[PDB]
């Protein structure tokens, strides 16, 4: 019975669009919302991220996995089949860095985890008077990926390298 | 007598080429060694920036003064008047900022402050395979200059503004 409405709880924070209060728990599950304040405590105490917000609850992600460096070089039209191929593997792509003769080491903000992301990014970068990094390191450059499992980024590491990314 | 041998000790810091050790001012300046320990602690007291290492005192900077951000634009081949214009008004060219529209604010350390330093460094950047940050702006681009004085910035903004780099 109180495995039922623990799992109740989870199921309604993964599906609902606006954070869930603890008293719209209570009337949903019947119980009060001080059971609701309880059940919540055991499960952070569990490994779920549930933080409480003035409008109610929201479960939150976290539990990340491994992330990899990986080196690679293509051309500035090349990054959408770069992005894309990282994604479709379930992957992210946290950044880019270039190492810069002068400068050293210069790292972009990408964070780049679907497909709408992927191609809203491609579109800005595309405009005028915005270039990628690359364009200062002739080309080679690092991203630093990340993957739920080891699996997953050799996955990844695979499909980038049979479609000839990877420096190796 | 005892002012005379302060400034003796700051005098032999400013053109010794290794540092000095205490025992080497106690010998030069028919003091004890003993007494140089004091002298020591005094001065920095003052404002004077004595460290000892393992091999004797040296005296460092410090005192740092004022420093500006300057908004200008020029080509990569301008890099060397626009260094050359700043250092030889006394600034110091801290470090370039460019905002890129996808990565927001990009940094290269620079840290040039003599002229030679500015050879050095033009000879670097133009090399093969090395660009500017400009380059990804479109040209425009910030500097972080430093300087001893509000007047030498102002003096150093004016000339920035007459050569025609100046963002206004
Ligand atoms: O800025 C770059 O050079 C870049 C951006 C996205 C993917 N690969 C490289
Ligand atoms: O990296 C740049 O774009 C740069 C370097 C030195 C001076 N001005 C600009
Ligand atoms: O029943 C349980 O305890 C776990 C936590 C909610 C989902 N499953
Ligand atoms: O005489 C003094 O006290 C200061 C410190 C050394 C140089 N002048
Ligand atoms: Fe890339
Ligand atoms: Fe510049």
């Amino acid at each position: 019975v109180r495995q039922e409405r623990l799992k109740s709880i989870v199921r309604i924070l993964e599906r609902s669009k606006e954070p869930v209060s603890g008293a719209q728990l209570a009337e949903e599950l019947s119980v009060s919302r001080q059971v609701i304040v309880q059940d919540i405590a055991y499960l952070r105490s569990l490994g779920y991220n549930i933080v409480a917000t003035p409008r109610g609850y929201v479960l939150a992600g976290g539990k990340s996995g491994v992330s990899r460096l990986v080196a690679v070089k293509h051309a500035p039209e090349e990054i959408k089949e770069e992005l894309l191929c990282v994604v479709r593997n379930g992957g992210r792509i946290v950044d880019v860095i270039v190492e810069h003769p002068v400068y050293g080491e210069i790292r972009g903000i990408i964070d780049v985890s679907s497909e709408e992301e992927v191609l809203k990014f491609v579109n800005l970068m595309e405009m005028a008077k915005t270039e990628p990094l690359l364009t200062l390191s002739g080309g080679v450059h690092l991203h630093t990926i990340e993957a739920p499992d080891e699996e997953t980024m050799e996955r990844i590491m695979r499909e980038l390298k049979k479609k000839g990314f990877l420096i190796e």
